[PDB]
């Protein structure tokens, strides 16, 4: 299959062309969000890290419903900024907690290929 690497320069492009099942093939977490942070895609990998049902979180807001612990300047702050600037490509470590067992992860946010969406890539560290 296609084993896209975390941090691939053109990761967004690749994910854009993916066909059914391909996203859940990534070894790391992948979440696609709209401008307000509403979840459009959520893969198996992320669900295995968070305990969340990928189907259930769809349509829910990432920062306000599912991942409230990311509602901070360090995460949500960077997101909104990148959204308002049309430029989003940053990497930082973060601790997921509050709605899950405290877990250290490496996060990569990047604007999507075309359209108005954004990607949040996650993997445990
Ligand atoms: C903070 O509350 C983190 C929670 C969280 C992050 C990412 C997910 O996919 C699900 C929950």
């Amino acid at each position: 299959m296609e084993h896209v690497a975390f941090g691939s320069e053109d990761i967004e492009n690749t994910l854009a062309k993916m066909d059914d099942g391909q996203l859940d093939g990534l070894a790391f977490g992948a979440i696609q969000l709209d401008g307000d942070g509403n979840i459009l895609q959520y893969n198996a990998a992320e669900g295995d890290i968070t305990g969340r049902d990928p189907k259930q979180v769809i349509g829910k807001n990432f920062f306000k419903d599912v991942a409230p612990c990311t509602d901070s300047p360090e995460f949500y702050g960077k997101f909104k900024e990148g959204v308002a600037s049309g430029n989003l490509n940053t990497m930082f470590e973060y601790t997921f907690d509050q709605q899950m067992t405290p877990t250290k992860v490496k996060v990569h946010m990047k604007k999507a290929l075309s359209g108005d969406s954004y990607w949040v890539f996650v993997k445990r560290v």
